[PDB]
């Protein structure tokens, strides 16, 4: 079987990260869950390997890794970041996005760099989300705990309860982050990349978007033009919304090489 | 164990990368090998995933990543790629580096992405050494190959003639590639990133540099100012070379963030 390489979706045969993402016929109709920040903070690193990520058009970021061996051969692995994710953070600080005092939420956060980059900003609230129980646990929690001050603008460790954490379908997530606060807060701004790849996900993502982003908030998402076998896209996407006639969607930014990516705003009309 | 941070040196008990590196009070006095380009070129890059090296300070690189699970959980795993690396990428473009028509060798090249950078550049002959055999079979040539137009500015697979590999001590790779022409043609680019951290070998690199180096070719080394433990560094080493006298030594770049990087021009006086 071929390599993946940058053209395969993330549900075709190829992609590492294929069994993490909702699919078939049947998938889990289990409840969300909040993931607690663990009581200790130096066991979540240990034996990790804590690396900067490379490049100047984001914030200092650092992101952890797993020494993991095969044939005796020490690799460093991690959870694949999806290549939009660095477009959006170039544009956050292109177009000096502004973070410090609002609620944030990471949609689809894999890694989390989109909401770590919140939290070192000055956010007051950043939630994270993903699909999989795992990728909480395993990526998300331990790149946040990262991030700050324990080891060692780094935000101190005593920060962190500013950042939660939840797992599952986006239908469930909605349900359950609406009851979880005595009033709720909309968010200010809701980041996320990649996330409209699969057309079947578009009227729960859209929803999520309905309930959960405030008046004057908006979505940054950054997508490629088009995802090949599963089928969703940019112009795609921007039709559905537009048929539903709550938001409405604008261009901030094309990245022009070879297939194009896109970053786009949605807010609503109004 | 605490995690592995950009401040530990490549010999640190907490590095992913200390089995790959020369050490210990009798290593290996194997001589060095050349390693074929093998020739079911498809297979090498079979199940692995080729992504693109985010950040637009270099040209576009892909680099090849191996899908390892623990616990089921799928990791895309590669050879740790040292910061330097990536200032001397950036600094490639722009500072206009020519590579068209040189003869050019990546000395410690691990993943190769020096090389690899110089054999999109059009350069006539691209040699990679490292010091372990698997680093070349398992990393570097699988590199190449994904940079070539095999899958699909990049090379024709018909160009890969160009690039040869090496493994082995300095010393060793030097007595072997001088050996390895009817008349030995001298390099006129030597890239090298992180490769004085040990002054133990300072000896043995000087004397690559002095044997293998073009009359008019030079040098361009990426380098941490300083490495804690082991004890390399740039003023350490501009010391070495400058009481030797052979070459002379040019800073062109500071890279300044908490500890400071430099990328460093070497030539013969003359
Ligand atoms: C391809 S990944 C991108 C991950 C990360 N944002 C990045 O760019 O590297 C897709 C993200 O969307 C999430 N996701 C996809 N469909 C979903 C759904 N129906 N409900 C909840 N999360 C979903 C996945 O869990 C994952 O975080
Ligand atoms: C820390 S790594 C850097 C690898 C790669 N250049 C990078 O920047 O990611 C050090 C490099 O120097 C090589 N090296 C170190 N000491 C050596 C020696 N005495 N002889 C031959 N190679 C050596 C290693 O094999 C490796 O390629």
């Amino acid at each position: 079987a071929a390599p993946s390489q940058d053209t395969d979706s993330p549900l075709s045969a190829a992609s590492s990260s294929r069994n993490l993402e909702p699919h078939g016929k049947q998938p889990s109709l289990r409840a969300a869950k909040e993931h607690a920040m663990p009581k200790d903070l130096k066991k979540m690193l240990e034996n990790k390997v804590i690396e900067t990520l490379p490049g100047f058009q984001h914030v200092k970021l650092s992101v952890v890794k797993t020494i993991l061996l095969k044939e005796n051969f020490p690799y460093e692995g991690g959870l694949k970041i999806w290549e939009c994710t660095f477009d959006l953070l170039a544009y956050f600080t292109k177009a000096k996005v502004k973070f410090a005092g609002k609620k944030v939420l990471d949609l689809g956060c894999g890694s989390g760099l989109l909401g770590i980059t919140a939290f070192k900003g000055g956010s007051k609230e950043i939630h994270f989300q993903d699909y999989n129980s795992m990728v909480i646990d395993e990526v998300t929690l331990p790149n946040v705990v990262a991030n700050s001050t324990l080891e060692d603008r780094k935000p101190k460790v005593t920060q962190l309860y500013k950042c939660r954490f939840f797992s599952g379908e986006w239908s469930e997530f909605c349900k359950l982050v609406l009851s979880s606060e005595k009033l709720f807060v909309k968010y200010d701004l809701i980041l996320t990349s990649e996330t409209i790849y699969n057309p079947d996900y578009y009227s729960n993502l859209h929803q999520t978007f309905l309930r959960l982003l405030s008046k004057n908030g908006r979505v940054l998402l950054a997508s490629k033009a088009h995802y090949f076998g599963v089928g969703g896209g940019v112009h795609l996407f921007q039709k559905f919304v537009e048929e539903r006639d709550v938001f409405k969607t604008r261009i901030l930014k094309i990245i022009d090489e070879g297939l194009k990516r896109f970053i786009i705003e949605i807010t609503f009309k109004f």
